[PDB]
Formats: C-alpha cells, structure tokens, sequence
C-alpha cells in the first residue's frame, strides 16, 4: 500500500491507550493548514484547534464517539496558530489492529470559509471518508518502535537529533511524547513511529500503556553510567518481557562521545568506576537476547542513523 507521506490530505493519527489521545503522526498538509510545526503537535491532543467561537456541544459529539469508539463526522469553527478561523469539516474513525480492537483514531479535516450544507455537504462528507479509508490502509504499514530505558541517558536526544539534526539544551524529564521518521530501507520509504517514555520508577504504572502492539523495543542506557547498564538486566529487559514476549529488543549504548571524554572519564574514577565497553554491551546485548547491540551519540549523531535503520529491519527483515 501507499506510505502516510504520499497522502497529500489534511490528516492525524492519535494513540488512545496514552493519556490524553495524542497526535502520534500528522500529514504535512496538515501542518501547513494549521501553521503549527510537527514538534509542536506531535504528543498532544488536537483540541488546540479550538477556539472562542468553537461550538463546545459540536466538540462535545466529538468526545462522545471516541469515547464510543465509533466514526463521526462533524463541522466545526478551529484556529491557526496565528488566530485565523476556518471552517473544519472533521471525520474521525477508529483504526482498528488484526484482532480488531481499537488501536488508533484517524481525523481528517476539510477546511473551508463556510459551513458548509445540503449539496455542498454530502459531497464533502464523501471526500473525506474516502482519505480515511485511504490512510487505515497506509497506517496497517506504520512501525511502531518504543525507546525505554532510565533517566537522563539520552533517549529523548537521540530522538530529536535524529528527526531535527539539532541537539536538545536543558534537560526535560519526559513523561510521553511521539516523534515519526520516513525513513529509506531498501530503496522503498517506510513510516517509523517513535514512542518516547519516562525513565523515572515512579512512572512505572503508566509506561506499559505504550506497550501493545509493539513492533521493536530500543532499550536504552548511558555508555558512562554503570548503574543504567546494570538495569537494563535487572528492570528494563524484565519489564518489557513481561508485556511483550516475542517483540524484537534492540539494546542502545547512548553518549558514545562522551566514552572517551577526559573530563567524564576522570569524573568516572573520582566514583571508581569505568565507561561500558563495546565487549560488555555486547555480552549485555546477548545476555537478554537482544537481535543488535548499537552505540550512538545523539551529539555528534555517530551510529544514529544505523539505530534507526536497524530498529526498522529488525521488524521488516
Ligand atoms: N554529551 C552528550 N550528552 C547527551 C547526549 N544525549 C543526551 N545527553 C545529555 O543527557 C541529558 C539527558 O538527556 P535526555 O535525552 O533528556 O534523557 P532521557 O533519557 O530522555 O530522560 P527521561 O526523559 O527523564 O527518561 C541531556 O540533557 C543532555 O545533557 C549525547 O549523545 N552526548
Ligand atoms: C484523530 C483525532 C483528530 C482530531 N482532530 C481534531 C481537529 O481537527 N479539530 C478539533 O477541534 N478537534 C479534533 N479532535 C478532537 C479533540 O482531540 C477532542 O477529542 C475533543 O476536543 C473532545 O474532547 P475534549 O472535550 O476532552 O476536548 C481530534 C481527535 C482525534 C481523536
Ligand atoms: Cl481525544
Ligand atoms: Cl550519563
Ligand atoms: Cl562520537
Ligand atoms: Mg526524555
């Protein structure tokens, strides 16, 4: 089937097991309709669409029939980024996975001056079923890969230096947040999407609602500190054998840069400790049967375009 990118309509896709039903993909079209970057959508609910002159009980359909888990289609006032009004003329489906329970929503929009009626209506209504169908069957192709792994060892990093080139400044406990990467395997595009988690105990209720229906597990941990890697076997490897049996784990050495780093390395002595070596992530990698052991820095981006590579045919290949 076609790729999410080659769909050149108004369109997101939300993950209704995450708190809050978050954009985990939105179509560049719909980007350009509503001025706000992907950075800026991606991991929140889409009503910031919304707006002073938005109708709350036509809003409120809307809650009702994903709270159902069924199809609607609605109009509505929404707002750019700017404050421009327009016209949405909104349909929303749940997506459902093989053993046909609700994975995903689809919404696409039709944006136009006017609310639009009679004629003019159910020709609308007909184009924008037709996009949904259309992006159900291109969203059954999306790979779904979860980053794990403790706080602070780069997860969020490596995932902003891979879709942005730029690196992140002051550090930012995450809780969740989605990235998406169209990304060339074999010479034919493939849509990557990238849930990121807590590294923090204290989400460990919450973290697994990002589980099902994985395609590949990165997990992660910092090659200068010990104590990350030493819970990789005892809490990460664990928890997501718990959940997911079957699904490929690719083990991350993050922070390559700073393995050889002067000032790290002495700081490490000062605690009387060493940086992982390559040897021991990878015995750590064939310990918890993991199908690539990968070291990467989100600084300098060495090994980064391989982690994602790799995650990718790990599912595909
Ligand atoms: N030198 C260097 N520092 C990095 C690299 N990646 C991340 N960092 C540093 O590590 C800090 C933590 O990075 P994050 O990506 O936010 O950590 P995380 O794993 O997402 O943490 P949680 O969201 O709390 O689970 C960053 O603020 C950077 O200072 C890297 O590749 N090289
Ligand atoms: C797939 C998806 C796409 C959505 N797109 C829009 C949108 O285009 N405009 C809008 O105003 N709301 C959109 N929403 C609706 C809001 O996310 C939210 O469901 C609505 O505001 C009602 O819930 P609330 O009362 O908690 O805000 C979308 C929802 C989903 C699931
Ligand atoms: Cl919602
Ligand atoms: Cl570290
Ligand atoms: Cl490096
Ligand atoms: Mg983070």
């Amino acid at each position: 089937a076609t790729t999410l990118e080659r769909i050149e309509k108004n369109f997101v896709i939300t993950d209704p097991r995450l708190p809050d039903n978050p954009i985990i993909f939105a179509s560049d079209s719909f980007l350009q309709l509503t001025e706000y970057s992907r950075e800026e959508i991606l991991g929140r609910n889409a009503r910031f669409l919304q707006g002073p002159e938005t109708d709350r009980a036509t809003v409120r359909k809307i809650r009702d029939a994903i709270d159902n888990q069924t199809e609607v289609t609605v109009q509505l006032i929404n707002y750019t980024k700017s404050g421009k009004k327009f016209w949405n003329l909104f349909h929303l489906q749940p997506m459902r996975d093989q053993k046909g329970d609700v994975q995903y929503f689809i919404g696409v929009q039709l944006d136009g001056t006017e609310h639009v009626r009679d004629a003019a209506e159910r020709e609308g209504v007909m184009l924008i079923k037709k996009t949904a169908e259309n992006i159900d069957e291109a969203a059954k192709e999306l790979i779904k890969c979860v980053v794990v792994g403790d706080g602070a060892v780069g997860k969020t990093c490596l995932l902003i230096s891979y879709t942005t080139n730029a690196f992140p400044g002051e550090y930012i406990p995450t809780v969740f947040d989605n990235y998406s990467a169209n990304v060339m395997v074999d010479g034919k595009p493939v849509n990557l999407g990238l849930w990121d988690t807590a590294g923090l105990e204290d989400y460990d209720r919450l973290r697994p609602l990002s589980y099902p229906q994985t395609d590949v597990f990165l997990i992660c941990f910092s090659l200068v500190s010990p104590a990350s890697f030493h819970h990789v076997r005892a809490k990460w490897y664990p928890e997501v054998r718990h959940h997911c049996p079957n699904t490929p784990i690719i083990l991350v050495g993050t922070k390559l840069d700073l393995r050889d780093d002067k000032d790290t390395i002495e700081k490490l002595k000062e605690k009387k400790l060493t940086p992982i070596t390559y040897p021991q992530g990878l015995a750590m990698a064939k310990e918890i049967g993991a199908v690539k052991y990968l070291e990467c820095s989100a600084l300098t981006q060495r090994g980064l375009k391989t982690v994602f590579d790799e995650a990718i045919r790990a599912v595909l290949c």
